[PDB]
């Protein structure tokens, strides 16, 4: 009867919103002040939190997963999550199981970075082996800046708490694209494709962020989808051949290059703010596929109804230094997913980089767009930061 969601972002709230919408009792760990609408928030305290939860579903989205998965948890074990956790492992995996990816070398020291960089041409891509809070894939025009930053990235002087080998990836001209699936062993369903907005500012300027909005569904050619399906199959076969079974959500960050999809990286959970959009496109179908996947049964396709637009409101300073504690005025209605919000002095206040997700829905992309933006204009807090670019 009960769903337990680990996390505090809009993905988590979106996932909990759908379940609660289908009548399930939803617990968030720790959630945020918005997630109180759709369930009860509890503090997360590691294994103490999880040992207490009976059989019945736990949905993780994060790096919880380089320990969590107890058969309760709908996400892969640590060994499988190395696919996200070690970008080097992921590359060797893909070479092994014939999964189409960019040519690459591994530099474990700055010396190797100097030698091995000579195998590549100007638009250089260096990727930190470990998690960098998605801030450790560098794309640099010049070799000097690549060696200088990439060396520092190896030795832990670039990004505090990141250190160790780097992948040097052959840069791929193309259009970037994500694909996401609910997965049980070798069975999977692909979710609606959504388009995200990674840069902070309109016309894709400013710093990269964890996402400034999205919309969907996006229309992908059937031939492209069949190739995408084949990437999922070969990835899941590879997991089985390593002796493990993938349970949960699998995200492929792709690059369509010369007609073919290449895997830029694996994530072992759904994106934010892609989840907000996907969920809003069919709350029923998402919920069902997750339960069927969790339960070991047949999952039915997740068909999108209409279009969804997510306009993310973030704090002034996001991402490098978001300002907190600012008071949030909300409208009477509207689909909002809450992330960086807290309660303080009986009020709603900002408390994270990305504060709110304002959702618009409609029969067209433009209908969905206006509704989202109409809502974002009704929502206020100081230094309220958003892209009028979306969709």
């Amino acid at each position: 009867v009960r769903v337990h969601i680990l996390g505090s972002g809009g993905r988590e709230h979106a996932i909990g919103w759908a379940f609660a919408k289908q009548g399930y009792e939803v617990h968030f760990y720790p959630g945020n002040a918005g997630t109180k609408r759709d369930g009860t928030n509890h503090p997360y305290e590691g294994e103490k939190t999880l040992k207490a939860i009976p059989e019945e579903d736990i949905v993780i989205p994060g790096s919880e997963e380089f320990l969590v998965e107890r058969s309760n948890v709908f996400g892969p074990v640590k060994e499988v999550a190395r696919l996200e956790g070690s970008k080097v492992y992921a590359k060797r995996f893909m070479k092994k199981y014939g999964i189409r990816t960019a040519r690459f070398e591994v530099a474990e020291t700055p010396e190797e970075l100097r030698e091995k960089i000579k195998k590549f041409s100007p638009p250089y891509v260096i990727k930190a082996d470990g998690l960098a809070r998605g801030k450790g894939v560098l794309i640099l025009d010049s070799k000097e800046e690549t060696i200088e930053k990439g060396s520092k990235l190896i030795i832990g002087e670039l990004i505090k708490g990141v250190k160790g080998p780097v992948v040097i990836d052959e840069f791929l001209a193309g259009n970037e694209l994500s694909a996401m699936a609910v997965v049980n062993g070798r069975n999977f369903v692909i979710l609606p494709f959504v388009r995200d907005y990674k840069r902070l500012m309109d016309g894709d300027r400013g710093p990269n962020t964890g996402g400034m909005g999205s919309w969907g569904p996006v229309e992908i050619p059937s031939d492209t989808i069949k190739k995408i399906e084949e990437l999922f199959d070969k990835t899941l076969w590879g997991v089985e051949k390593e002796g493990y079974a993938y349970r949960g959500f699998l995200y492929l960050g792709l690059m369509l290059h010369d007609g073919d999809p290449y895997i830029l990286e694996y994530n072992v959970r759904l994106g934010d703010p892609e989840t907000e959009v996907i969920v809003t496109l069919n709350p029923e179908g998402f919920v069902n596929a997750v339960l069927e996947g969790y339960r070991g049964g047949k999952m039915e396709p997740v068909e999108p109804r209409g279009f969804a637009v997510d306009v993310v409101l973030a704090a002034r300073g996001y991402p490098d230094a978001p300002e907190k504690g600012k008071e949030i005025t909300l409208p009477e209605e509207g689909l909002i997913f809450f992330a960086g919000v807290a309660e303080k002095d009986g009020k709603l206040v900002t408390n994270g980089g990305r504060v709110l997700h304002c959702m618009g829905t409609g029969e067209t992309k433009e209908e969905a767009r206006r509704k989202a933006y109409e809502l974002a204009e009704k929502v206020h807090f100081e230094g309220k930061t958003y892209r009028r670019d979306i969709a």
